[PDB]
């Protein structure tokens, strides 16, 4: 009567743990790309942002450095671009973007702890499937968040937008928020591609860890 209860828990724990790694890797990849400077630096020359924005390369890079420094959850000050103006609707939008990254990070630290605490409880029990269930669940998670796009393309992006932001009938107007000119749509598309690229690598390493383990367990 008891080992029927115990098996019902380790399958629940494997679920809670598997989902926790799926999200942990999603967050970790997101933060690697958002706070990463290699990709955007590459896009300055690739997308010819100096001529898009009528700004020098050094201009563009130091404004970007200040923005990424602002988006740290540990920078308590307001956003003060070195050479660019900014509407109050602009400042609001960047507080929205910053709020997500703090929300994501706080949940990430939560899933990281549950994933390894619950993960070692399972490994102490000679059980490895959370490393395999997780591995495939990390591939599935980031785009289950994209699933609404398949149902309706323009309308789904109206809820993604309003889930994030605090002003509905705003604008991208370069005369009032000229940092738009150095943040073209292609940059965000490539960045998201880097986010999943990182997630894909993440799924592999923890699938490798599943196979390295269970092959040394069956060896005995
Ligand atoms: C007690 C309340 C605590 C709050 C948490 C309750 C949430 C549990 C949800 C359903 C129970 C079913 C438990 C086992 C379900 C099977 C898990 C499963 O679907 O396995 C595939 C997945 O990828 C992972 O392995
Ligand atoms: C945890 C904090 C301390 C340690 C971290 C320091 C903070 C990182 C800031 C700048 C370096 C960014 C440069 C590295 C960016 C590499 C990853 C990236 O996102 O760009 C690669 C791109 O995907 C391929 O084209
Ligand atoms: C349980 C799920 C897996 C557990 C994993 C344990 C944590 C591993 C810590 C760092 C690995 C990668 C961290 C990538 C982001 C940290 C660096 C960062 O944010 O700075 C910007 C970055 O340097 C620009 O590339
Ligand atoms: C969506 C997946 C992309 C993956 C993440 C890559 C992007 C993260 C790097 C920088 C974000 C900074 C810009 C984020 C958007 C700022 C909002 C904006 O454009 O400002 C509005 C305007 O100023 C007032 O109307
Ligand atoms: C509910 C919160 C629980 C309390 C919190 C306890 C701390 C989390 C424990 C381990 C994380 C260690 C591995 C994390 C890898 C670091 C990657 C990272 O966090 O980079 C983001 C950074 O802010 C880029 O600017
Ligand atoms: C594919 C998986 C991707 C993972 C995603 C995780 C969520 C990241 C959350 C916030 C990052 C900042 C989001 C900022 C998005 C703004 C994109 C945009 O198009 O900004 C308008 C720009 O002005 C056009 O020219
Ligand atoms: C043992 C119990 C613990 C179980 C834990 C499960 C094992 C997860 C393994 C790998 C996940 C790592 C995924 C990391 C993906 C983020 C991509 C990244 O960090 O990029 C590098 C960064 O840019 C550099 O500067």
């Amino acid at each position: 009567e008891n080992l029927y209860f115990q098996g019902h828990m380790d399958r629940l724990i494997t679920l809670v743990v598997s989902y926790s790694i799926a999200f942990s890797i999603f967050a970790l990849a997101t933060m690697a790309v958002v706070y990463g400077k290699w990709l955007y630096y590459f896009e300055i020359d690739f997308l010819n942002i100096p001529d898009l924005a009528d700004m020098t390369k050094d201009e563009i890079k130091r404004n970007y450095d200040v923005l990424i420094t602002y988006l740290s959850p540990f920078y308590d000050g307001a956003l003060h671009l070195p050479t660019l103006d900014m509407s109050t609707n602009g400042r609001i939008a960047f507080v929205d973007v910053k709020n997500i990254l703090v929300k994501i990070q706080y949940v990430m630290y939560a899933t990281i702890m549950i994933a390894v605490i619950g993960g070692i409880y399972l490994l102490k029990k000679k059980n490895e499937k959370f490393l395999l269930h997780g591995s495939i669940l990390t591939i599935i998670f980031p785009i289950a968040l994209m699933l609404p796009i398949a149902i309706n393309f323009e309308k789904s992006f109206v809820l993604f937008h309003k889930l994030l932001f605090s002003n509905d009938y705003w604008v991208f107007d370069p005369e009032k928020d000229p940092i738009i000119l150095m943040l073209p749509e292609e940059f965000f598309m490539h960045a998201a591609c880097a986010i999943l690229l990182f997630i894909l690598g993440g799924s592999i390493l923890c699938y490798s860890l599943y196979r390295y383990l269970v092959k040394k367990k069956r060896m005995s």
